[PDB]
């Protein structure tokens, strides 16, 4: 109700310390027995809080639900982002981000527990089941030319990857240009779009879907061989909030690199992180489809491909299948 | 009121024919004396309709106000556009277009009588006074790469120019890349923006401001030497609706050319239409500013400039001053 996030904010702010019902009640100028009432609900909503008499409450562990209130804490103390929007369900964070950026120069991100109408590249359906993954759009505001998009996409990839890795027992690879894998399962897909004109980019909108807490059971049967989740590669439970934290951390890192360094500078690294070498790839281009091999990513972000018929292409993007 | 546009639609549809109050009343299932009531208002609103007893009404001439109802008639019978939005006042058609395009593949345009917060390039203030100019954003949906924006901007320019010319006694020139002049007055400025990602453009948003019905009196005193309007170069009154008509006509023309022809094919023409040759131009680039001369537009839309210090640049865009 009206005060839930508020209570939550305090519980989060105050860690690893207990706070009294009383104390909360005076912050939010409401009754002591209201606070007891707002707590019990959170607990029922799958919050783990320790209540100790004469001592008060301690927010121990959070459920697989995004709470605005907590997110605000991430936003408050952040160079990069002005604010955030958090939903339990929406059509698409990317759609919402696309609307929210109009007419303003803010930087912000959107998060939703479920997306009812999530879309990937080429307007593909992207499956965004409730409480199971991170579905986020990020808006940043680099002052640069529109051509510079592709570079963003490459830098940001390593960002996302590092974040995922740091929680994975196994090797986490990028599949240029838009996809992250753990061994054989796609664990994430992301996409970098812009509003821009000739004078430069007005905004970057970076959509990111990462499967967090799935069982193969939860994955569709017709894709269950090539999909995975972060949880399936961490012996420890996966705290979405801990993970969101590291995700923003590396986004920032890579965002700054994108601004201050040329692609040549991360190219090697990108390379070692990629999983497309030494195997045969099925490219699509509209009606046409063909196989070929990944020769090299050039100093400019372009992939050097040698098609099955021996011809070299230099490509800025492509959709590749294994 | 509730039925104004409807009456208007009929009046427009039926030209050059009179329609009876009766006939209208049965189309729109309302009372005969309501219709008399809805007409008198339109007349007061500065519509010129002929009412003739036993005969009915003829829509003769329209005021300097955009009516949704009429616009719908343009939209209904049009290959290019799905619908349109019409306002008497909004923050910015470009802003609105930017919102309306999200989550759908429509093609459409927006029109407003006044823009309270209209913006040009580099987020400049653009003055959009009530009932005096055409303030429009167009959204089209070409299937192409984002790089292809600049080409759009060039093609569309000739479109706009032809439209203006056809109503001008005097020579109407383009000032690359974003501005239209009649002799010494800026008569229009336009701007081509996109939402896109690496796989291609998701939408083009083309904002267009054209001064229609100004007196130098109406123009600010500190710009009155370099601003003009279409009316100030037509001895005949300027029908915004007649003009909108020709504008859409040529937009379509040039849109198709943009899709079917390489820039080389209109380059010559663009050239003869341009007004930047044989004089000295002040370019701005951020902090830096310098003079130089326009040597050539290359087959690829880029301007060849020779700066005051003898160095050639090849430029995709620039803001030029006279
Ligand atoms: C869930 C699932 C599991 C296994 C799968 O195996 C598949 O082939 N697919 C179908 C997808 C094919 C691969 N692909 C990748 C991309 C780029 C990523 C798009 C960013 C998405 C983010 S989510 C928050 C934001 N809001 C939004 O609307 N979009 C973005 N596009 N297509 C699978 C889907
Ligand atoms: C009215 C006036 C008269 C004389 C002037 O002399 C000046 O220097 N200026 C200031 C402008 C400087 C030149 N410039 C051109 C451009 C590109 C055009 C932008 C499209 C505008 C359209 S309108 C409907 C749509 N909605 C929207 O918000 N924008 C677009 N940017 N800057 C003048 C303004």
């Amino acid at each position: 109700s009206k005060y839930s996030q508020d209570v939550l904010q305090l519980l989060y702010k105050n860690k690893p310390n207990y706070i009294s019902g009383q104390s909360i009640a005076e912050s939010l100028n409401i009754s002591r027995t209201a606070v007891k009432k707002v707590i019990d609900q959170l607990k029922l909503e799958g919050c783990k809080i320790d209540s100790v008499n004469h001592k008060g409450h301690l927010l121990q562990q959070l459920p697989d639900i995004w709470y605005q209130g907590i997110i605000d804490q991430y936003t408050k103390s952040s160079a990069l982002f002005d604010f955030s929007e958090v939903y339990d369900s929406i059509d698409s964070t990317q759609l919402a981000a696309k609307k929210s950026l109009v007419g303003n120069q803010s930087s912000f991100f959107i998060l939703s527990d479920e997306q009812t109408k999530g879309r990937g590249r080429f307007n593909r359906h992207w499956s965004s089941s409730k409480g199971q993954g991170l579905w986020m759009s990020v808006v940043l505001r680099p002052n640069v030319a529109f051509s510079m998009i592709s570079k963003f996409n490459l830098f940001i990839a390593l960002g996302i990857r590092d974040a995922i890795q740091h929680f994975s027992q196994d090797e986490v690879k990028v599949k240029w240009p838009n996809d992250i894998y753990i061994d054989n399962g796609k664990v994430c897909g992301f996409l970098t779009e812009m509003v821009a004109n000739n004078d430069g980019i007005e905004a970057i909108i970076c959509g990111i879907g990462i499967n967090l807490t799935q069982q193969l059971e939860n994955f569709d049967e017709s894709i269950r061989h090539r999909a995975t989740s972060i949880q399936l590669h961490d012996k420890n439970k996966l705290d979405r909030y801990q993970f969101l934290e590291r995700l923003l951390q590396e986004i920032e890192k890579r965002y700054n690199q994108f601004l201050t360094l040329p692609f040549s500078e991360i190219r090697e690294e990108y390379i070692a992180a990629s999983n497309i070498w030494n195997r045969t790839l099925l490219f699509t281009e509209n009606d046409k489809q063909f196989k070929g091999q990944a020769i090299d990513l050039d100093y400019d972000g372009y992939l050097i491909v040698r098609d099955e018929a021996g011809e070299s292409h230099r490509l800025i993007s492509a959709d590749i299948d294994f």
